[PDB]
RNA sequence: AUCCGGUAACGAAACUACCGGAGACGGGUUAGGAGGUGACGACCUCUAAAACCUAGAACUUAGAGUGCAAAUACGAGUGUAAAAGCACUCUAAGAGCAUUAAA
């Protein structure tokens, strides 16, 4: 199906009287989720010491959906398991609640208190979607960063054994290629002979214990290794940021928040008068009943049911009487070949400052089902995606780069940091956050080190949340998104004007050949008439205005256009070995001075030609 | 304090130096422009804002328009009688979120 999102400010969307409830709901959601994540993280660490190496008669611990749900109940002070019924399958899961409950007592050094976290509002339903995001986070972190752990462990070992820090990466790469394509890998799972990549995607939980072991050794085993090389990772993600996070609100969730039995009667009377049908609702919880019993008759089609959801939002929100409704009232973009029509999807995501609207295709609205010759005339350009500079563009006679500093100035980097320090320093919390908490780095995986950090934060949790609850922090969170487009769009506009006119010089770039001059003199007047090369190593928005192509990156930083062989290496022969100075290693070269951007970008463009 | 461009010492740097332009989130609070002598200044008026305070808005780029701010001479050496910037309407091209995280 087709799904799209629209992001706008939340001002005016909610009614004035109901605005207070929404604001307070966000605070409770962040506190419960943040505390729950720490409790879950601590529990898993204890399981690591329970059995390692793993036994052959038991399966690895995999976190299920109800694990996080029980954790939230413990935080709120629930005294008994939420499990319903008795059966062989629930024999083990029932006892797990007691173990987790005991762990919560062990984490803190004081008697648990219930009302320090409970809230009178019934915000249980909202927490349902927040759990899903955390669960999916573990899979993404394990699969993506697994290869990084392997290289670092081998890299640290080489450094410890006295081997030079230059060949350590090469040695690690050789081992990594063989195993991927001694104790850092398990036995091959798939019997079909496929590479280990398929095995990694088969299940991420199997490899999670291995990463935990790697981190523990890195903290203490490699004492002599330099601090810079020992960059600790976070195999177990957890919500550490104190800033409130976003939440998802649906029709069922919205009713549980704002609807009340006394106020419910007003909705029933309004619906009956305006539609002539009386709802079969007698209590607040009856609003979640199936469509069959709501009216006593069944809908003729799936799209009919969707219309019911839309009207519910109108009563509790100014959906059709707000400024933002202009872009959601069946607006069709000018450049859609299919002429698709979109409408509100009865879903809202907000954090109290910014609101994101979910809009789906009209054709699929309701109950969804289960789920070449242009190169001759076009002007050619190449790119060399580096690290210091996000992107670089060359044409054989001049170069332009999108430096990291350019984005920093556009995003108001200095102001954001300046404002944050001053506001926090007013309450005196700066010393505790930096001087104290820095001694107990959160990325540590040992139970003892983590326990010290966990209890320390709990003591100052009340003060920290109030200080970080100021909207100023969230305002900057929206500012970066708004300014991100401006920084990227302006650079793309500069690209057109940079090469719109024929180059005014023909001899400054001595390395330029006859072919380079022929392409430079070409005149362009449209965005789509320019073709920009790209490499395997931001491209989402660039392709929307300019056509792109892929070029191999093999040996693109050593080859030279007018030499018998590779001649590019780091500059030598001077007392100072500067950061990015490059000098040719032979006199038979068109140019003796080179830099990272021009040296690599020029070769990429040459291959395209 | 930083970004961009040029200049040499064979498309050279976080210092090898110099020169010409941008910019410091929103609101209240300071110095610059224009005008009762569009001569300077004597006296006032419209806009605007670095340091400080503060629970506080906004979909993005190229261009086209409208709409703003009012109070030297004649004569019998002599008396006196449009800029910075901002707001709105348009055209063209775009328009999917929440987070974990790093060489
Ligand atoms: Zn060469």
């Amino acid at each position: 199906s087709n799904i799209r999102i629209v992001k706008r400010k939340a001002k005016g969307f909610f009614k004035c009287e109901d605005l207070v409830t929404i604001k307070d709901a966000v605070k409770a959601a962040h506190r419960i989720m943040s505390d729950a994540s720490i409790l879950v993280r601590s529990y898993y660490l204890r399981w690591f010491q329970s059995s390692y190496p793993l036994d052959s008669d038991d399966k690895e611990l995999e976190l299920e959906h109800f694990h996080i749900s029980m954790a939230c109940s413990i935080v709120q002070g629930i005294t008994r398991p939420p499990v319903r019924g008795v059966g062989p399958e629930q024999s083990v899961k029932i006892d797990v609640f007691n173990d987790m409950l005991d762990e919560y007592k062990r984490l803190y050094e004081r008697a648990p208190n219930d009302k320090e976290n409970e809230t009178d509002l019934s915000l249980s339903h909202v927490l349902a979607y927040s759990i899903d995001n955390l669960l999916t986070a573990y899979k993404n972190n394990i699969e993506a960063h697994f290869s990084k752990y392997v290289k670092r462990f081998i890299r640290c070992d080489m450094l410890a054994k006295g081997f030079n820090k230059s060949e350590a990466n090469r040695v690690a790469a050789i081992y990594t290629n063989a195993y991927i394509y001694s104790s850092l890998f398990p036995s091959k799972i798939n019997k079909g002979g496929f590479p280990r990549v398929y095995d990694l995607k088969a299940n991420p939980w199997v490899y999670l214990p291995k990463m935990v072991m790697i981190n523990q050794a890195l903290e203490t085993d490699f004492s002599s290794v330099e601090h810079k090389e020992r960059r600790l990772l976070n195999p177990l993600p957890f919500y550490s940021s104190f800033v409130p996070m976003h939440i998802r609100i649906d029709t069922s969730g919205l009713s549980q928040l704002l609807m009340t039995k006394d106020r419910l009667d007003d909705f029933k009377r309004s619906y009956l008068a305006e539609f002539g049908v009386s709802l079969n609702i007698k209590n607040k919880g009856d609003m979640l009943a199936s469509f069959e019993k709501i009216f006593g008759r069944k809908a003729t089609s799936n799209r009919e049911a969707g219309l019911y959801a839309t009207e519910m939002w109108s009563f509790l929100t100014n959906l059709k009487t707000c400024r933002q409704w202009k872009e959601l009232d069946g607006v069709v973009r000018k450049n859609d070949p299919k002429g698709t029509q979109w409408m509100f999807d009865n879903a809202v995501v907000t954090d109290g400052v910014s609101i994101s609207f979910q809009v789906i295709d009209n054709s699929m609205f309701g109950r969804k089902a289960f789920s070449r010759e242009e190169l001759k005339t076009s002007k050619l350009l190449g790119c060399d995606p580096g690290k210091r500079d996000i992107l670089a563009i060359t044409d054989g006679i001049k170069t332009i780069c999108y430096t990291k500093g350019q984005r920093d100035m556009d995003t108001h980097k200095t102001i954001r940091l300046r404002t944050s320090l001053k506001r926090r320093r007013g309450c005196g919390l700066e010393e505790y956050e930096t001087q104290v908490m820095n001694r107990f780095q959160k990325r540590s995986c040992h139970p003892e080190m983590f326990r010290r950090y966990a209890c320390s934060r709990k003591r100052m949790e009340h003060m920290l949340l109030e200080c970080y609850s100021h909207p100023v922090f969230r305002e900057f969170k929206f500012l970066v998104y708004n300014k991100t487009k401006s920084s990227e769009h302006r650079f793309m506009h500069r690209v057109l004007e940079t090469f719109k006119r024929p180059q005014t010089n023909l001899s400054k770039a001595r390395c330029a050949s006859g072919v380079m001059r022929m392409n430079a003199l070409k005149e362009v007047q449209r965005h789509g008439d320019i073709i920009i090369g790209w490499g395997n190593w931001i491209r989402r928005r660039f392709e929307s205005l300019f056509k792109t192509t892929t070029v191999p990156e093999h040996y693109t930083s050593q080859e030279c256009p007018s030499c018998k062989g590779r001649c590019l290496r780091k500059a030598t022969g001077n007392p100072i070995m500067r950061h990015h100075l490059l000098r040719c290693t032979n006199d038979s070269c068109c140019s003796r001075w080179w830099n990272r951007n021009v040296a690599g970008a020029f070769n990429i463009l040459t291959r395209l030609l």
